[PDB]
């Protein structure tokens, strides 16, 4: 089937450390897992620009459900020389909740560190969250208020 969906909150580079906002992973109910790659689309665009640039992609969400529990595990880091990585979602890294049962009652999954970004509510839609936070340093003479950050997400395997 076309096993997932993404969907993109991803913001930009403006300051050497921030978060760069997340990717919503929407996985179809029949699926066990699956492989993606995950590309800094724009990588040549940023290179004359920086002394350094790495994105450390995190796989995690928060929840107040038990039965489900909070989850979190770095996944890679990218860069503008090493621009792509391949990631496995499984096991924890998909949530799901299941209202009728003890320990998820009107329970919800939200961003980390982000309890107002509720990405679900009460219901079995499974999802996984996909953390970006990139790591920089500008050029000497190089000054900029903001620059953008392409991402692309291609299903390798599910």
């Amino acid at each position: 089937s076309e096993p997932i969906d993404v969907e993109s909150h991803l913001g930009s580079i403006t300051p050497g450390s921030d978060d760069i906002g997340y990717a919503i992973v929407w996985i179809k109910d029949q699926v066990n897992d699956v492989k993606l790659k995950v590309t800094l689309a724009n990588a040549e665009q940023l290179k004359p620009y920086f002394k350094y640039l790495q994105i450390q992609i995190t796989s995690g969400y928060e929840t107040n459900s038990t039965a489900l529990g909070n989850f979190s595990e770095t996944k890679a880091v990218i860069s503008l020389d090493n621009p792509s990585a391949v990631i496995v979602l499984d096991k924890e890294d998909i949530a799901v909740l299941y209202p009728d049962k003890t320990g998820y009652t009107n329970t919800s999954i939200w961003v980390p560190g982000e309890p107002d970004k509720i990405i679900v509510y009460n219901e079995t839609k499974p999802v996984a969250i996909l953390n970006f936070k990139a790591f920089y340093e500008a050029k000497e003479g190089m000054l900029f208020d903001s620059l953008p950050v392409i991402f692309n997400f291609q299903v390798l395997q599910v």
